[PDB]
C-alpha cells in the first residue's frame, strides 16, 4: 500500500530530525562519559545497580535501524543516560557532576525538539 510509503516517509523523516537532535545532546558531553555502554568487564557488578542500561552508542544503534516511533521514545533513552549515571554514581563526582550538565543543557535542546515535531507533524 502507498499508505505504508507515506508512514515510512514520515518515518524516515522522524528518524533523520532525531539524528540531528542526537548530535546536539552528545555535543553537551565533550568528555564522551556517556559514549560508550558502562563496560561489564570493568563493572562487572553493574547490572546488578542498574538493569536497564543506556548510552549514546546505543541510541544511535536503534536511531539509525528507524526503531523509535515517537519522541517521547527518544527522551526516555536520553533520561536513562543521565539518570542510570546519577544513582550508580555519588554526588561529589565527575560522573555525577556530568549527567547534571547534560541534563541542564539538554533540556533547551529537546524544549525546541518537542515544538518541531508538533509544528512539522
Amino acid at each position: 500500500s502507498m499508505e505504508q510509503v507515506a508512514m515510512e516517509l514520515r518515518l524516515t523523516e522522524l528518524t533523520r530530525l532525531l539524528r540531528s537532535v542526537l548530535d546536539q545532546l552528545q555535543d553537551k558531553d565533550p568528555a564522551r562519559i556517556f559514549a560508550q555502554p558502562v563496560s561489564l568487564k570493568e563493572v562487572p557488578d553493574y547490572l546488578d545497580h542498574i538493569k536497564h542500561p543506556m548510552d549514546f552508542a546505543t541510541m544511535r544503534k536503534r536511531l539509525e535501524a528507524q526503531g523509535y516511533k515517537n519522541l517521547h521514545e527518544f527522551e526516555e533513552d536520553f533520561d536513562l543516560i543521565i539518570d542510570n549515571c546519577m544513582k550508580y554514581n555519588a554526588r561529589d563526582t565527575v560522573f555525577y557532576r556530568a549527567a547534571v550538565r547534560l541534563r541542564d543543557q539538554g533540556g533547551v535542546v529537546l524544549r525546541q525538539a518537542r515544538r518541531e515535531v508538533d509544528s512539522i507533524g
